[PDB]
């Protein structure tokens, strides 16, 4: 039943980038697999926690938009291994290669990623770190969202004007992840980051922060629906209790999703 893989089940290979509270690595353990390493020599009680704390948190996943959680190992190193995922993150795609997607496609994408998302907050579980490289996509077609390392039952461009200036003690909530979703929302609209012409990192932190700064929604493509939209001025509104909740977007999606192929 228990999750903890024997030690040395998991051969790690190539060194693919890094996640929160961890190095991520191509491994191979029953086939392909995404393993999250701390390669440091002995682990701090702050970095146990983050362990045990993300560990917990994708144990209660079973959904196919979520990254699924394959097994843990401590006896080498603090090691977490998922299913591996070919196909880079959504940020890859947007920013990096710059992939063309078509409208049924990215609105496919984002209906998706509002699936797992639903899926979480029905479970009580909120991301705090829900960005278009913690979305990845599995064959060029599958949602998966993964890194769970900040979640609770470093990037700012997703951060809600509330998480950016500290008050009161928790600044997260389902909303502020809905904020979240509506900044990938603009990135597939769009194609491109949220306050682009700004070059000063400081200055959108401070910007955002006393509510001066908002992403320029009319910057999303001609051929994007009008509900599509409307509901991201939605989700990117200043004051959270006027943001909608996953239930609410999801069924949002899906309507403007079956009056578009005509
Ligand atoms: C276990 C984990 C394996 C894992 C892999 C990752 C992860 C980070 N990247 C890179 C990072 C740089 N930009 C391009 C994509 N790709 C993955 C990945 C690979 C295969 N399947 C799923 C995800 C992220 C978070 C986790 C994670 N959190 N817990």
């Amino acid at each position: 039943d228990d999750w903890e893989i024997p030690d040395g089940q998991i051969t790690v290979g190539q060194r693919i980038g890094s996640g929160s509270f961890g190095t991520v690595y191509k491994g191979k353990w029953h086939g392909d697999v995404a393993v999250k390493m701390l390669n440091v020599t002995a682990p701090t009680p702050q970095q146990l926690q983050a362990f045990k704390n993300e560990v917990g948190v994708l144990r209660k996943t079973r959904h196919v938009n979520i990254l699924l959680f394959m097994g843990y190992s401590t006896k080498p190193q603090l090691a977490i291994v998922t299913q591996w995922c070919e196909g880079s993150s959504l940020y890859h795609h947007l920013h990096i290669i710059e992939t063309k997607f078509e409208m049924i496609k990215l609105i496919d994408i984002a209906r998706q990623t509002a699936q797992g998302m639903d899926y979480l907050h029905a479970k009580s579980i909120i991301h705090r770190d829900l960005k278009s490289n913690n979305i990845f996509l599995h064959e060029d077609l599958t949602v998966k969202i993964g890194d769970f390392g900040l979640a609770t039952v470093g990037s700012i461009l997703w951060m809600a004007p509330e998480v950016i200036r500290m008050q009161d003690k928790n600044p997260y909530s389902f909303q502020s992840d809905v904020y979240a979703f509506g900044i990938v929302l603009y990135e597939l609209m769009t194609g491109q980051l949220p306050y682009s012409n700004i070059n000063n990192r400081d200055q959108i932190i401070f910007m955002v922060g006393r509510g001066y700064l908002s992403p320029d929604l009319s910057k999303v493509r001609s051929n994007c629906p009008k509900a599509m939209k409307r509901l991201m001025a939605e989700c990117l509104k200043k004051k959270r209790d006027e943001r909608p909740l996953f239930p609410q977007i999801l069924a949002s999606i899906e309507l403007l999703a079956r009056s578009l192929p005509k």
